[PDB]
C-alpha cells in the first residue's frame, strides 16, 4: 500500500476518465493508481478510515469533509501559494474547516432543469404549471417530470424555494440549533411536491436510474440533475437543453451547491504522491479534461480550464442555478441534516407520514448529530429483532417438521409391534412411554410485538 | 372518514353524555359522530395522527396539546372574536402555543380532597395528621386515605406543596433545562408519601380503580380526585363533601391544573364539521349540560354555563385548589416530565429505590425528552431480550422433548431387531451409529445475564 | 445491618490494615466492621447503592463521588469545626460538591516514576530517551518500561503533558462543554505512547498485574504507579527509588491527582457509627498507620500524621509528582472522561483505530454523560445480539444432530419392514410419508449480520 494509490469516487462521476489520469501518472513515474467506486462510499469511508485502512484519497461534495475531518480522518492539504492561485478562491472557501484546507476542491455542481427540446420547445417557469403540462403530455403517452425522488438532494431545491433551510447562517457561522426544515416554506415546498404524487404527476418509487432511463428513452419532457448526467443523454442522442429550474411561488427553486473535492486519508502512507497526483496531475487542463469528457464535472475549480467550460450554455445554466442556490455548509451536522430529510421526503412521499409530521421529526433530528443516532439506532433495532424472530420462528417450524417425521417413526414402531404379536412398543420394551409435547406460547408471543419504534414512543 | 366525526376522549369522562351531543349533531345535520375512548389515548393519538389516522377530535388536558403540535398533529383552530368571548381569557391561554390556538378548551380540573362526611365529619388541614387519623380508623376496621398512586398526577400536589416544580417559569418562559423535582420541597413530599407505605396508611399497589371502591364502599375516609370522580360516589349513596387539599409543613398542597380541550387533528379531512361540532354543539350552555350530568367537567371555560357551576360548593373547592395550585405548562417536554415522575414515585413507593435516588433520576430524565427516550428505549429492550430469550429456552427444552422421542425410538428399534434375532440396528444395517448430542452451553450463558439496563451503566 | 459496618475499598489498597481498624473499633464498641474489596466497586457501588443496599462506607478517589452524590446516593458529612482543623483545606476541597462535604478526605494519591536502582542507577529525565534505553536493556534481555496501558489512569500523564486536559477551568467552575483529549499536546502525548508499542517498547496488552509483576521481578527497568504499589515492591526486595516522571516536549507529565475519600450511603441506617469509625478511628495517626503498614497510602490527609509521612522521599517524590498535575474535578461528567478516555487509549494501543480518531471519539463522548450511554448501549447491544445469534445457531445444529437420529430411526425401520417381507414404512401402515425438511435461509442471513456499530453508523 506504500508506493501506490487508490481513490474511491462516486459510481455517477468519470471514473474511466479518472482512472487514465492515474494511467498517466502511473506512466511518468511508476506508481499504480486504483480508482473504485464503492456503494455508499460517503458511507463506507469514515468506517475504514477510522481502523486506518480507506483509500489514499476519496472524493465527494465538500459537504461530507467537515465531517471526516472533525472525525480525525483527513490530512490538512499544503498547497503553496502558486498552486492555490490556480483555483478559485470561493472554492477553496468550500474546503476550509476550523481555519485549515482539508480538500482540493475539483468542481462546482448545481442541479439545473433539463429538458427534451422535442417534446417540449418551451419548458415551464414554475413549478405550478407542470400539473397541466403533464396533463396534456399524458394525453399523448409521456409525462412532464422525472427525477430521483429517494434522495433528498433532488428535491431540496423546491423545499427551500419558499423559505425552507438547513442551518442558519449568521454572524458568519452555522446555528446548529436554528434549522429551517419545518418552516411554513419548507412545508409548502414538500406538500407541492407530495400533491404532484398524490395526483399521479409523478411517483414516490421513481430513483435516480428510472428518470435517467425515462428522460433518455424520450419518456418524460423533464428531468432534474447535475453535470455528470449530460454525458450519458448525448449517448442517448435526445434533444435536450440544460436551463433555469423551475420557479415556486413566483421564488427561484435554490440547489445546495457542492464543490466535488479530494481530500487525503490522515492514515495514508502516500500523503506526498497524493497530493502530486492532485496538484501535478488532476488539477490540470489535461487531467480535467479527461475526467469531463467520461463524466462533465460542472464548473470547475481550474481558473484556466473554467475560461474555456464557462462558455458552454450548459455551464452558464449551473452557474445560473449555483447563484440561485447556496453553498452547502462543511459542519460536521450535514450528515444528521441529510439523513433527516432524506427521512421525511420519502415518508411523505411515500404517504408513511403527513407533510406536516414528517418535516416536524426531520426538524428534531437535524438538530442535533446525537439524534439522529438515535433515530438510526431505533430503526436498525427493529430490523434486528424481526431478523431475530424470523430465525426463531423458522426453527420452530424446523422442529415442527422434525416431530411429525419422529411421529410416523413411533407410529410405524406400534403398527410393527403389534403385526409381530407384541403389545405396543412401551409396555413390549417395559418404559414409561415418551410424548411429543411443543409448547408455543412463547412463539406467539413474539409475534404479537408491534414493530419496536411504537412501542418505545407508546412507553 | 370524510363527511363523518370520530372522537376520542378518556375514559373517567363523560363519553356518553357527549355521544349525546353527537346524536343531536345527527339529527339536526346528518353528521354520524362516533365517540370512542381507547386505554392511553394520549400515547395512541401521536403515533396514528403521524400516519394520517386517528380521530378527527382529540380530548385531553391542554398539557399534551403543545408536543402534538409541535410534532405536526393539530390543526390551528380559527374562531372568530365573538366566539373567542364566550370563554375565559386564561383558559384561551392554556390552549395557545407559539402564538396560535391549537384546541378548544372546555373545562378546568383541580384535584380535591373527597371526604366521607359519616366516617369523617371535620377532615384534615394536614397531611401529618393523617397517620394518627389513620390510626384510630384503622382499629374500626378503615383506612384514612386512599388514591391512584400509579399516576403522577396525583401525588404530585403534595410534591409540589414544600417547594418541588416542573419547569422553572420566569420572563414568562419556562425553562427546560431547570427542574424541580429534586429540590429539598419535591424530596420531603415523595418522603412523606412512601413514609405513609412504609408505616402502612398506604399501599404502593392502589391504583385510581382500588381507591375509588374503597372510598365508594364506605371502606376509606378520604380520597384524592377530580370533578369526573364525583358522578360515581352519588350513585354510590356515600354522603361526601369536596374540600381544600391537606398542607405540608403549613404549605398548600400544589395541584397541577389541567384544561380538558379538545384539538383537531391536522389530517382530518372534516376541520369545519368539527368546528361547528365543537362551537355550535358542544360549546354551548346545552352541550356542556349534556356532558357535565354524564361525568361533572369541572369548572367550564364557557362563562354563560360556568355563572351556574361556579354556585356549587364542589366547584368553588375545585377552584381554591386551581387556585393554589398551578396551570400545566402545555411546553413539548411535558410529556418527559411525567414519564420521568411516574417512573420515580413508583420506583420509590415499591422500594425499588430510594426517594433520593428516584428522584435525582427523574431530574436528570425530565431535564431532556431525549433523555426519557433513551430510558425508554433501554427498558423497552430489557423487555424485549427476555421475550427472546424464554422463546430461545422454550424451544431448547421443545428439543429436549423430542429428543426423548427419538431416543425411546431408538431404543425401541434396538430391543426389536435383537428380539427377532438380529444384532443392534447399525450393525445390522452396517452403519455407524448417530448419537443424540445436545449442546447447551449457549442457553446457559444466557440464562446468566443481568437485565440490559444494569448491564449499560455498569460498561 | 442496622447495629454493624460494611465498609468497601478498591483491591488495591491496604484493606487488611483497614480491617484492623474495624477490629479495634469492635473492640471498644461491640460494632462489628465487615471490609470488603468487590472488583469494579466504583461501578458496582452506585447500582446497589441506588436500591438502598450496598456498603455503609465507600472508599475510592474523590472524582466518583460528584457523580455519587448527584445521584443521591451520599449523606452529607457532618464533621465539626475542631474536627475540619485536623485535615489539609486542599483535601476538604477534593470532597466539596455543590457547597457540601460529600466524603472524608484519606489520603492524597499520585503517580510517579518507579525505578530499578540495581538495573538503572541514574533514571531519565524524558519520555523521549526511553525507546534507546530500552533498545539497550532489551541487548541484555530486560525491557525500559512497563506499566498498565488498560486503566488511562495511568496514561493520561503522558497525554497531559503537551496540552491535553480533562474540562476547562475557568471562573472557578469547569467547562463541560469544552474538552481537550483531542488537542494538539493530546495527540502528540498518545501517538508518542502508542510510537512506544509499534517499536514494540511496550506491548498494548500490559494492565497492572503484568506491571508488576515484571518490575517486581526485576525484569524492567520501571513502572508507573501509586503509593499502594511500593508494600509489594518492598516484599520483591527489588533495590528500587520513586522519582519525578518524566518530560515530554521539555514539559512535566500531570498525572491526574486523587484524594482517597470515605463515603457514606445515604442510605445506611448506620450513619452515626460511620462517623464515629472514620473521625475517632481512622483519621488518627494509629488508624492511618495501620492502613499504610498495609499498602501505602501516600500524602495523608491528617496533618499530624502526615508530618511525619512527609519525610519520606517516596512522599516527597510523590508530592512533587502532585503538585505537576491536577486536582481531579468531582463533576458527575468525569464518569464519562474516563469511559471515553480508557476506549480511545485502548483502541488507539492495539491498532483498532488511529489515535486521531480514537481521541475525536473521545473528545465527542466525554462531552456528554448521555453520549457514552448512548455508546455504551451499543458496545452492550453488539455483545447481545452475539451472544443471541451464537444460542440460535447452537440449536440449529442441535436440531441437525436430532434429524440425524431421526433419519438413521426411519432408515432402520425401512430397512426391517422390507426384511420382514413387507413394503416399506409408509406403504405398510397406508400413510403419506413424512421427509426431513429443514430451512436455514434465516439462519444464514443472521450469519451475514455486520456488528451493530457499523450498521448504526452505516444507516
Ligand atoms: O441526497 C443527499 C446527498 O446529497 C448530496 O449528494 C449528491 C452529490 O453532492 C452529487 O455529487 C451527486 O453525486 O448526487 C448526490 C445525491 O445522490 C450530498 O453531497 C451528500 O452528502 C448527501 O448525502
Ligand atoms: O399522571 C400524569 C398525567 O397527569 C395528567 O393526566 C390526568 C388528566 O389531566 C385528568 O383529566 C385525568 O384524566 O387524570 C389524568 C391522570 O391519570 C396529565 O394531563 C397527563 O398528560 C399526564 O400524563
Ligand atoms: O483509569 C481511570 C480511573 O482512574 C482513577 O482510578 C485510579 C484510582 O484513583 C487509584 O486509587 C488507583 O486505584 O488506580 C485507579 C486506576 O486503575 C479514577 O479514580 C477512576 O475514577 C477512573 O475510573
Ligand atoms: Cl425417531
Amino acid at each position: 500500500e506504500e508506493g501506490k494509490l487508490v481513490i474511491w469516487i462516486n459510481g455517477d462521476k468519470g471514473y474511466n476518465g479518472l482512472a487514465e489520469v492515474g494511467k498517466k501518472f502511473e506512466k511518468d513515474t511508476g506508481i499504480k493508481v486504483t480508482v473504485e467506486h464503492p456503494d455508499k462510499l460517503e458511507e463506507k469511508f469514515p468506517q475504514v478510515a477510522a481502523t486506518g485502512d480507506g483509500p489514499d484519497i476519496i472524493f465527494w461534495a465538500h459537504d461530507r469533509f467537515g465531517g471526516y475531518a472533525q472525525s480525525g480522518l483527513l490530512a490538512e492539504i499544503t498547497p503553496d501559494k502558486a498552486f492555490q492561485d490556480k483555483l478559485y478562491p470561493f472554492t477553496w472557501d468550500a474546503v476550509r474547516y476550523n481555519g485549515k484546507l482539508i480538500a482540493y476542491p475539483i468542481a462546482v455542481e448545481a442541479l439545473s432543469l433539463i429538458y427534451n427540446k422535442d417534446l417540449l420547445p418551451n419548458p415551464p417557469k414554475t413549478w405550478e404549471e407542470i400539473p397541466a403540462l403533464d396533463k396534456e403530455l399524458k394525453a399523448k403517452g409521456k409525462s412532464a417530470l422525472m427525477f430521483n425522488l429517494q434522495e433528498p438532494y433532488f428535491t431540496w431545491p423546491l423545499i427551500a424555494a419558499d423559505g425552507g433551510y438547513a442551518f442558519k447562517y449568521e454572524n458568519g457561522k452555522y446555528d446548529i440549533k436554528d434549522v429551517g426544515v419545518d418552516n411554513a416554506g419548507a412545508k409548502a415546498g414538500l406538500t407541492f411536491l407530495v400533491d404532484l404524487i398524490k395526483n399521479k404527476h409523478m411517483n414516490a418509487d421513481t430513483d435516480y436510474s428510472i428518470a435517467e432511463a425515462a428522460f433518455n428513452k424520450g419518456e418524460t419532457a423533464m428531468t432534474i440533475n447535475g453535470p455528470w448526467a449530460w454525458s450519458n443523454i448525448d449517448t442517448s442522442k435526445v434533444n435536450y437543453g440544460v436551463t433555469v429550474l423551475p420557479t415556486f411561488k413566483g421564488q427561484p427553486s435554490k440547489p445546495f451547491v457542492g464543490v466535488l473535492s479530494a481530500g487525503i486519508n490522515a492514515a495514508s502512507p502516500n500523503k506526498e504522491l497524493a497530493k502530486e497526483f492532485l496538484e501535478n496531475y488532476l488539477l490540470t487542463d489535461e487531467g480535467l479534461e479527461a475526467v469531463n469528457k467520461d463524466k462533465p464535472l460542472g464548473a470547475v475549480a481550474l481558473k484556466s480550464y473554467e475560461e474555456e467550460l464557462a462558455k458552454d450554455p450548459r455551464i452558464a445554466a449551473t452557474m445560473e442555478n449555483a447563484q440561485k442556490g447556496e453553498i452547502m455548509p462543511n459542519i460536521p451536522q450535514m450528515s444528521a441534516f441529510w439523513y433527516a430529510v432524506r427521512t421525511a421526503v420519502i415518508n411523505a412521499a411515500s404517504g408513511r407520514q403527513t407533510v406536516d409530521a414528517a418535516l416536524a421529526a426531520a426538524q428534531t433530528n437535524a438538530a442535533a448529530l446525537s439524534h439522529q443516532r438515535l433515530t438510526s439506532l431505533i430503526h436498525v433495532l427493529e430490523q434486528d429483532q424481526q431478523r431475530l424472530i424470523t430465525a426463531i420462528n423458522q426453527t420452530h417450524y424446523n422442529l415442527l417438521n422434525v416431530a411429525s417425521v419422529v411421529a410416523q417413526n413411533r407410529r410405524g414402531l406400534d403398527w410393527l409391534y403389534i403385526r409381530l404379536g407384541f403389545q405396543s412398543l412401551c409396555p413390549t420394551i417395559n418404559e414409561p412411554c415418551c410424548f411429543l409435547r411443543i409448547q408455543n406460547d412463547s412463539i406467539i408471543r413474539l409475534g404479537d410485538l408491534q414493530p419496536l419504534s411504537q412501542r418505545v414512543s407508546t412507553d
